RNA sequence: GUCGUCAGCUCGUGUCGUGAGAUGUUGGGUUAAGUCCCGCAACGAGCGCAACCCUUUUCCUUACUUGCCAGCAUUUCGGAU
């Protein structure tokens, strides 16, 4: 399930931000700038992607869990589908603080909203009036859109994998303070400090975002054992 | 009594701070209103707000006197009978 490195070139993970906003600890990644916008070597990206990706296989060949991070606009619907694809919890909408610290307070929220969907679809809606039935269909697709991957959760995933470092920040310092490791993406203007894994690559291109999901979800499904 | 029927006052668990403490309660709209919706290391609660109580406006059921008189009859023309 290897991915060599002709896919990683002809969808553009060599692309990084401008020279202006990078961290000076990509230094060894970078390798070089053709134009005002960083470029990253492959060569390095490489191994670091197929040890993410044994360790995947062996976290799926254990039966252990992998939480998927997304929540920006673009990668949001293809972490949705490889996440689909592969059954595994996810987290496409804002990163509500604390559920991984505060493991406690939310199968509250959990727990009513799996009885506010097993009574939409029981009769109990049906014989209520349309006003505040239509209430809390909007109030039950409120608690959807931010839980829409975590119900089927009974306990805290063993590992995360996490596409913006630096923009879910919060999920990576949650994962350190509990102990539980991290495969992460890493750009240009990243902080590697507290990612297990890491490996670079390229956040903005729909179609590297796309690679990864995909690399990933296959890791899990060929796990089967 | 008064501010004043002014809209605020708080707690649990998490995070930050050596610490007293902080966050939630913040920003954008809207509302009688911390009323509601988006944004947001916060997620949820309680008392306040609103509702439950009384009265008025439309209709229905039960009740027909000491109250009522559409139809019938008698009238001293007064539901007087």
């Amino acid at each position: 399930y290897n991915v060599s490195m002709r896919d990683l070139l002809q969808a553009g993970a060599h692309f990084g931000h401008q020279t202006r906003f990078w961290n000076p600890k990509m230094r060894q990644y970078i390798f070089g700038a053709r134009n005002k916008i960083h470029i990253i070597n492959l060569e390095h990206t490489v191994p670091a992607l197929n040890d993410a990706l044994n360790f995947a296989n062996q976290l799926a060949s254990k039966k252990n869990k992998v939480l998927f991070v997304g929540t920006k606009r673009a990668a949001s619907n293809i972490i949705r589908e490889q996440a689909q694809r592969a059954g595994q919890p996810y987290v496409d909408h804002r990163w509500l603080g604390g559920m991984l610290t505060n493991w406690k307070t939310l199968r509250q929220s959990i727990n009513r909203l799996k009885d506010l969907q097993t009574q939409s679809q029981d009769g109990t809606f049906a014989k209520l009036t349309k006003r505040e039935a239509l209430e809390r269909t909007r109030e039950m697709e409120k608690l959807e859109r931010s839980l829409g991957g975590v119900k089927n959760m009974g306990g805290l995933p063993d590992a995360l994998f996490v596409i913006d470092v630096d923009h879910e920040a919060i999920a990576i310092k949650e994962a350190k303070n509990l102990g539980i490791p991290v495969i992460g993406i890493v750009d240009t203007n990243s902080n590697p400090d507290n990612v297990d894994y890491v490996i670079p690559g390229n956040d903005d291109a729909i179609r590297a975002v796309t690679l990864y999901a995909s690399a990933m979800a296959d890791a899990i499904l060929a796990g089967k054992e």
